[PDB]
């Protein structure tokens, strides 16, 4: 049928696996941090730490860790243009890791166009329909942020709406259907809301820590999470 | 005839049978629970048990119960991404019932747009028409949320209108005339009210306690009903 | 000629004759109570007895009254959903009558869209064509309430209008031509009225009894009814 | 010529004759009641007599009377509905007539549609043309009203008034160049005034008695008319 | 050449001839009354006469006057429907002429539809370029009025004011070009306003007495003009 | 080339001619009256004598002149139909002058429609370019007026603004080309403005005498021009 | 390529050479005057010199001067209608040069429409792609003005934009190109600007004197011009 | 693939050279004034450097420097027209380099239509591809400005920003594919600044000095640059 039993189903679930913020206390909001098969966005501020943290995936996504995570290569499709791999070497070393490798580690695309972007994700598609359990993130930073763009005025929100969800159900459909964990930044019932399936909202607490919150996800805690941010990418905020 | 006369009817109505909610001031409301050749749906809060019941449901209606009603398997169209197997082997344990079976026991499918979803719908039919009184509930959450999404501003509400109540009638057509109890959650003369037969309201009184509410049922009782929630699912407000 | 005498046309008003509300306080506001050649309608408040009203008389109209009333078979075509023959059951012994009899004394349609509700109309005159003097009342609730729906919007009421008396009109047609009591509730110069000739409104005197009035109908009393209501259907209010 | 002369001209006013209000003070506000070669209009309230009077002209235009008017055959278009044969045979006896007569007496036709009517008028003509001097009144109400109706919302009033004088217009054309008197109920520079020649305007002066006066009309007297209404149809309001 | 030298013209002007409105201080606001080769209008109240004095002229122009001007033939176009022969042979007697004369003296047409009317303005040329020298003035009333009907509501005026003056033009090259004297009555930069070379304002001033002025005429008097009306049509205030 | 030289244009220039306005301080304003190869306009009052000045010139161009002025042929386009011969034959007189000779002095040209009136201006061309040097003015009153008429409302004065200059430059065209002098009256960075060179605006003081002042004209003097009026046309205003 | 180098460029600006204001002070704010490759404006009030100006130029540009300027032919397309060969004469003396060869030291062309006009400018570029070296100057007063002429009212502003630039550009194209000076006179980010490289505004100090400033040209100085004018074109202001 | 790695990228970051600004404390700002791979924009005021600097590049961009970076031929194309080779010799004093060098060491353009100014673009594309390694800067000022012009008024914005953007593009696919840096200046999630990675505002400070700060650029500090301007481009502002 087109469509899989309740526990056919929950084999598939066993195969969920979290990929860490780097910061404890923010991976217990996720219980685990990233999550895999569901889109994961990222709320902030004009200055915020979610193209940081993006590059700290860029790795902790290499690093085994919890839930026997094994870790796995990356794809970081760009829209800002705020990719730093130097930013990469100077966080495998917070978790001692060949440099070459980190970076042979990861997928690098820039996404110029509201249609280049879709172009790229169709195509994300492909590499991980041709092998697969090697590719264990999807971070697209930002996703929206480029669709402002090519819009036709606030007269044709109607092409950008549109186009906009045309593609994020596309997002989704590769989060779930091929495992894998989809990390997202931007700054907005909002179509890329129930597209995404947990919310982080992000405010800074004073230069060194950043406090991070839910705006609204599956079993959402009411308290907060305190983190920092250092070259060696996002970490616990101590005494 | 097009139609059928007022016994030939009544003699279809004695294969009306009530879903329970796990929660008898619940089931009282509903004088019996979920109802079938009915559509029922669900108003909530931001945080609402709706997405907790769809679950106990997925398994109630599994466990014979009142009126002599068997139990029988069940689809799960899943709008929002919320659908945990996991949350279901934590009921069937307060029902006393094989794991494997309750998940071997519901059709899981991923609603991705709001045309997807349809093309499921039209499709829930031919396994319904395939064979029938096996298939005791259509539980469809959220219905509406997706279609929020596609449509083309607050301009093209026509192509939405249209559209939702060419379906939400192909939801009804197939209530009725397969005989299956459809559950319905979501948050919104409105369409989708003459649409669903029964509306039930929810309300958060302090954490563990829920206050279920109608909006509009025949024989809508004035009062209102205490419900719990937990790991096994909806149960009595005890004291 | 496309049209008779006057004479030739009292022919025909010899044959108008009312079907009984069991309210005689209300059957007075009607002179009999439900008019044939002639559309009745029902307005009323959220919770209305129309709906009780309609069994009533999908019975009344089957005990020989008044004016030689003889009884005749129905049509009951229900867009609302809600039918119940077990309220007839449960009136068909305030009048002593065979159960069986009743039901298989009415006929049953469900009105889905409002292009199926007219698929329909345009079939009661086949069956009404087909043999004559059976068929002694048309009843349907609620016209209207369906129409608000399969609309497009605020903005294509001139689609609803326009096909809402292309309708109103075939039920008109049938009425007079076919010489039968069509009946009709819902809550609404507007086209529903000059095609309505009898508009009966309802309100309610505190749970038991209910006070009908007339909002617009050939020699309408200034005075109310107070009837009551029951399992045994519509009755007079006694001390 | 398409035109003729003023004498030729008066060769036909000699033939403009009245028909009898029943009410002699009304009469005079006609100089004689209904007229010839002219629309009349009536104007009035929720409750009005115009349905009444046009029954009681039902007959009027078939006792001779003044001006050696000797009476003839009718036709009676009605929108409404309200038309009542029973109503006849209660009034030729005011004027000690046989009933089987006037009723024989008058062509009855229902209006449905706005098309319908004209469906109509057009064909009141080919009566007209077939044999003359037979019909001499031709009365339709209410002529508006069904028109409300049709209209596609207060957008489309642009096909309504176009289509309405479309008709007004083959109305006027028949009135004066067939000869006859046609009269007209409703409840309204507008386009159907230039059209009626003779507008009535309708107040009730405490149950019996009925005011009549002029909106609009050649040799508009400044005075009212008190006039009174009983089964008998339309008559003068004594002591 | 298209057009003909001033002294030639002036040839022309030679036959400019008026036509008495029968009242001596009326014919001096328009320095004799009716001009030929000019689109005379009567500006009025809801009751004016306007309509009279049309009848008026519908003989003087036949009583031979002033300059030498012999009388002639008339065209009444009539839009409005308040012609009346009866009230001519009143006149002819104030000036002692043969009835049957003045009456078939008078060429008469009524004005149906906003077309018909032009329709017939084409054919006035016609029956007036057929023979010449025996129609002297050219009457219609009212022009406008019928114009006002059939229009598309207030956003059509467009198919109006360009359909208005399609004609209003094809009234002046008749006017001038045939050597003729039109009069129109009605109710209204205004394109009827250079259209007509002499606008005449009516007040009424109690009763007996109605004061004539102009709104714009070439050489236009400040003073007024103080005219009576009776069976006799139009004459002298006296003492 | 498609165009000529400085020197070769004041070639041209030398045949610029005044033409007298019959007013010493008014010929003053325009330093001659009337010029050449520029089209003059009439600003002015309810009731302004530029219809009266218009015949003024319509012969003060045939009586030669300063600056060595011949005299010739003119052509007189009377849009609003206000052109006296009479009035001609009453100035050739203050200026001792042959009266059919004035008048065969004159071309006139009603002007109905504005399409007629350029209809007509393209021919004004051709009797200009068949031969030269007769015509020394091109008077046109008023121009403007007309075409406030055959306008589609205030919604297309898009295509009158269009067709208004589609002429109004070929009235420039004419004037400068065939050297003459164009005389237009009317009453309104308007395009009727840069169109026309010199604009003369008139207010009346006191019945007998008028100032014209300039609105805007090459030089324009600070100063008014104190001018009266009558039967021969306009002259000075003397003590 | 499709361009050149820096130094091949300045290879060209060797050639840019400054055309007198005739007033010193006037001069200095355009350090040397009208300017070559490159578009200069006047900024006037109701009555501006601009005009007056014009004509100077039309000489100035003939007489040698600073940076070795030797002097050139010209071209004055004349929108308005004032150019004055007369006034050239009047200037070509206080420069001591003969009459005749200043004007036939000018070319001029009068702007009707405003596709004329640039009928015309892409013409003047024939006549300076024929020939080079000779034209120094290209005086256009006004570009604008004319064009707000053809416009479709304040709806069409768009044809008249998209047209303005059309042109401007093919205008600066010539400047730089074919290198000479454009003047242009006018009174209005807008397209106007950008598109000429030197503003100057005007305004008058007091019939005698005019303050010439900048309203943005490179290296604007924010000093004023005190200028004055008379026959001899602009000069000086002394004491 | 469509996309390359992270370290094969880094790869490629080891290409990034900054251009200096010629003043100290302004290249901080931009830790080494202008970047490669990478769109910078000129925030200013009416009377901005913007336009300066442009030259001081034109050079400074010639002149080894930092980073080891060698210094090449440029491509300046110039929307306004303020290009002036003569400032450059002006600087290569400074910097003590051949004059005729810097200027054969500049590409000029102007652009003229916002058509053009991309006909350039994808040219400016066709001489980076020929040859490479050659050009390292891409200056164009001012982007936007042209762009505002030939808009379609306020209403077609759509066709403004959609091709803005359809070059901005274009622009940003240069810059990072073959590695140079590009300059824009302008006076302005505006399309414009996703676009342009680094924005630069500025301020005045009296005349000497100007304050440069940053809009939105990658590690952005919250400190502004004190910077002056002379014969010789931008440099530091000493004591």
């Amino acid at each position: 049928p087109g469509f899989l039993t309740a526990f056919e189903y929950s084999e598939k679930r066993k195969m969920v696996f979290h990929i860490t913020t780097g910061s404890q206390e923010f991976d217990k909001l996720l219980g685990g941090g990233i999550e895999s098969m569901a889109i994961t966005e990222a709320f902030g501020e004009f200055r915020t730490g979610k193209t940081q943290l993006s590059h700290t995936l860029c790795v902790t996504a290499q690093l085994p860790g919890a839930g026997g995570y094994p870790g796995g290569k990356i794809i970081f499709i760009d829209t800002e243009n705020t990719f730093r791999p130097d930013r990469l070497r100077d966080i495998a070393d917070r978790f001692n890791v060949d440099h070459d490798a980190v970076l042979d580690n990861v997928l690098y695309a820039r996404a110029y166009t509201s249609e280049h972007q879709m172009e790229l994700l169709d195509y994300v598609a492909a590499k991980f329909h041709e092998e697969a359990g090697i590719f264990k993130l999807l971070i697209i930073d930002s996703i929206m942020a480029l669709f402002r763009v090519d819009f036709s005025g606030r007269g044709e929100l109607a092409e950008r709406q549109q186009k906009l969800a045309q593609m994020l159900s596309r997002l989704q459909k590769i989060s779930e259907e091929y495992n894998v964990a989809v990390f997202v930044t931007n700054q907005m019932g909002h179509i890329l809301a129930h597209a995404s399936t947990t919310r982080i909202s992000l405010r800074k607490g004073r230069g060194e820590l950043r406090i991070a919150k839910i705006y609204d996800s599956p079993e959402m805690p009411e308290n907060e999470a305190t983190f920092a941010i250092t070259a060696g990418g996002i970490g616990d905020a101590k005494e």
